[PDB]
Parts: C-alpha cells; sequence; structure tokens
C-alpha cells in the first residue's frame, strides 16, 4: 500500500548510489513513471554562441554499478528548438567513476546562443547493463 | 517448418505494438536477420541546408515495454555520405510516450544541402531493456 | 588463483571474436576493470579541417553475438578538448557484420583542425543484448 514496499514487479530494479556535490539542486527524477531517463541538472550558468563547446557541471556523482553502464543524451525538446546538443553523445559514465558528471553541451545553431541556467535540465541519465565481453582474437572469422 | 512458428531460440523475445499513422509508409523493419535496428521511415519531403536542423515526423507511434527504451540512431551511410545526422542522438523513446517518432535531423556538411524524401530511411530504432534505477542519495561513496 | 580461470561472477560474461585486419594496432582493451567501452585505434593519419568529416579505418573486424549489439561512442576527453566526435554516433554494429569497424569523425571546433595519427585511440565500443522486437501492427493502442 505505501510506497517503501518494493512492488513485486519492482524486486529486482537496481539502486544507483548518488552525491549531491552542488546540495543546491533537486535529486535527477524521471519525468514520469517508466521514463528511461533522469534528468541531470546545470550547477551553471553558461552562454554558448554558435558552435560553441562547455563542459558543463552537473552537481553530481555516481556510483553505476559493475556490470552496468550510465549514459548521458540530450534532451529532444532543447535539440530541436534551440540545436543543443552533446559532443560526445552518449556521454559513458563507468563503472568505476567516482568523478563529478559533466555535460560537453555544443550549440548546433547557426546564428542564435544558447543560454543555460543554473537549475536547468540540461541532459538526461540512462543505466543499462553492459557486456563486458572478453575478446578472443581469431585469424579467420572461419575458425571463431 | 513455417515462420508463424515462434522457434525454440526466440520465444522471449519481445513484441511492439505500432501504429502506422501514416499508413502509406510501409512498416519498419530489420535490413537483415540479427540487425540491431529497423529503418524509420520519413513520412515527408524536407530539404537542409548546411547546419539547417528540421524534426521530421516518421509516420509511426509505437509502445516501447515497461523495463524498455526505444532508441533512434543516425544510418551510417546518410552519415558519411552527405553528413546527415541527429541533434538529440541517440533519441531517447519512453515506454509511456504514444505520440508520433520525429527525427530530429541536422545537416552537418559545410556546403551542400541534403533532400531527403517521402519514403526514405533516415534513421534506425532499437529497443533495449533499462534499468530504471531507484536513487539513494549519500554523503560520501564510503557509505554506499 | 591465476586469470585463466573464470572467476565466478564472470562465469556468464561474453566473448567477441575479433580479427585484426591491421595487425601493427594492439588489440582494443578497456582502460580499466569495469569500464564500459574498449577503446578503438586508429589505422590512419588524417587532418580534419573545423566541420570536416572522414570515415576512419580501426583496422578490427568483429563478430557481435546474435541477440547483441556493437556501439561506437566518442571519447569524451577529445570531445571536449578539440571538438572531436562522430557523425552516426552511436554507431550501430550489427551482429551479422564481418566488415572492418569504420568511425566516421567529424570535427565539431569553429576554428581548430584536429591532427589524428595511426595508433591513436579515436572511439570506444561497447557491446549490449538488444531486442530483436517483433513489431504487431494495430490500428490503436486500445486493442494493443
Ligand atoms: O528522437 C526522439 C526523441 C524523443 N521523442 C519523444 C519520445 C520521448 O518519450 C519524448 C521525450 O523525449 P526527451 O525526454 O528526450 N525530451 P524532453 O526532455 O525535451 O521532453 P519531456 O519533458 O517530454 O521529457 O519525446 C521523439 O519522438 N523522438
Ligand atoms: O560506426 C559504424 C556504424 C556502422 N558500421 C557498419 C557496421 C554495421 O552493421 C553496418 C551498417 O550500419 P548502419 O545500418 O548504421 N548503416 P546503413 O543503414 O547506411 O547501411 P545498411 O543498409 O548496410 O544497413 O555498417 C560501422 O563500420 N561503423
Ligand atoms: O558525458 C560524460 C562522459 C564521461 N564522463 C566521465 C565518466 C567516464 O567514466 C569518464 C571517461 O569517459 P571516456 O572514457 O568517454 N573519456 P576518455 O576516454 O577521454 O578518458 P579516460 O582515458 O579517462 O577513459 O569520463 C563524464 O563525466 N561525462
Ligand atoms: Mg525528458
Ligand atoms: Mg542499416
Ligand atoms: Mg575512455
Amino acid at each position: 500500500h505505501s510506497s517503501g514496499l518494493v512492488p513485486r514487479g519492482s524486486h529486482m530494479s537496481t539502486t544507483l548510489a548518488i552525491v549531491r556535490l552542488d546540495p543546491g539542486l533537486p535529486l535527477p527524477s524521471r519525468a514520469h513513471d517508466g521514463d528511461a531517463g533522469v534528468d541531470l541538472y546545470s550547477a551553471e550558468d553558461v552562454e554558448l554562441a554558435p558552435g560553441r563547446r562547455a563542459l558543463v557541471r552537473t552537481g553530481v556523482a555516481v556510483a553505476v554499478p559493475f556490470g552496468m553502464v550510465g549514459l548521458v543524451h540530450p534532451r529532444s525538446g532543447l535539440a530541436t528548438r534551440v540545436g543543443l546538443s552533446i559532443v560526445n553523445s552518449p556521454g559513458t559514465i563507468d563503472a568505476g567513476y567516482r568523478g563529478e558528471i559533466k555535460v560537453a553541451l555544443i550549440n548546433l545553431d547557426p546564428a542564435a546562443p544558447i543560454v543555460v541556467h543554473r537549475g536547468d535540465r540540461i541532459a538526461q541519465l540512462l543505466v543499462q547493463r553492459v557486456e563486458l565481453v572478453e575478446l578472443v582474437e581469431v585469424s579467420s572469422f572461419d575458425e571463431a
């Protein structure tokens, strides 16, 4: 009945430890139930003239579980409306990283600068399993 | 023997409900067996001068299963040949979305405009599981 | 005790067959334990003036398992420092592909050209499961 009970269908759902390096920002959350991503905030004010990029602090650190990856995606609304993107998209956040998550925002508009404010939602963070593959070198795919 | 039988190795393979909002376009399909993506069509004719972007209608809506994500990726051929990309790539399609899938195409060529026609394959849609992570705020990764 | 023993927690970890088409380059490896990606090398020297793109040979071919996808992501360091990106990111490598992996590098800097050398780490390759979804066409999401 209350939300502290893990419902049967979410028994196996994983936890992500997070430190709010900038406690002034809300915890990242999912916009709606079942949303793939939790939105990351900007800790900072930044203006991007057309074509410029910035490495923007999000004020969070996370501990992606071993066997998993964090993935930093552009929001579609800002992408379409003003041409905001992420140079290294999808940003790859490794299980072992304990640093601050940073977003390499870029202005892909021709002519209009983008102003981002501290407390704006600038990206989305997903968490997926990844295959930590063992390479097997072969001389031909025949043999494999 | 016939294709209506789910082969043992595909017993668990998931279904994706789709509505062809624009019934004039073929259903998205995989180019070859085991292909990660089904190709999305453009419902529309659009010309992108260098550096410009457009939000292009695909004529489909989908129901990504709960626990899953739809992911909209650029095709590599158009990317290399004419510099076509997707501003918000990888496009994030949430389980709860029942709208039309739209592709934010962008011309990354310097000098040559891209012409897209209705019925062109402009992107690829993948479907993956996602971890709907429960955030656990900690003051340090020690504690976690 | 020795590394030839598959530790219990990695019993199920998957193998990826690889051919070094250019045996002069090291095998792709993970920068640290639990890293999502193995770094791909450039087989070639290439200079990208601002805004230009190139399809760069990596000197490898791989056999992504059936049920899986290879994903080619930008490195964040080069993305931020010099504006290097990948036009079709995330590059989609299909299970059935046995060709050379190629990286569609692009210079997103305004003004400074990027020089890549043979033996530079230019991208990262991830491997994930993918849902080879069966489309089910419906006239409305009601019915589904
Ligand atoms: O390439 C895309 C990406 C998203 N979408 C749709 C589906 C997705 O569930 C919805 C929201 O995507 P984002 O969360 O990336 N956009 P934004 O964060 O700007 O809007 P919202 O506040 O709706 O989450 O937009 C597309 O049609 N095409
Ligand atoms: O970054 C990439 C992406 C793809 N590829 C190769 C492997 C992949 O299986 C193949 C096809 O990729 P796309 O489906 O993204 N390209 P496209 O749709 O233009 O061609 P096709 O008609 O072959 O699917 O191209 C690369 O070598 N590097
Ligand atoms: O969008 C990003 C991407 C990465 N990162 C951090 C987390 C990740 O684990 C770390 C390394 O990312 P890359 O491997 O993509 N960068 P690079 O290969 O340049 O550096 P390294 O040599 O550290 O792997 O950088 C971010 O903070 N934001
Ligand atoms: Mg959103
Ligand atoms: Mg294709
Ligand atoms: Mg790296």
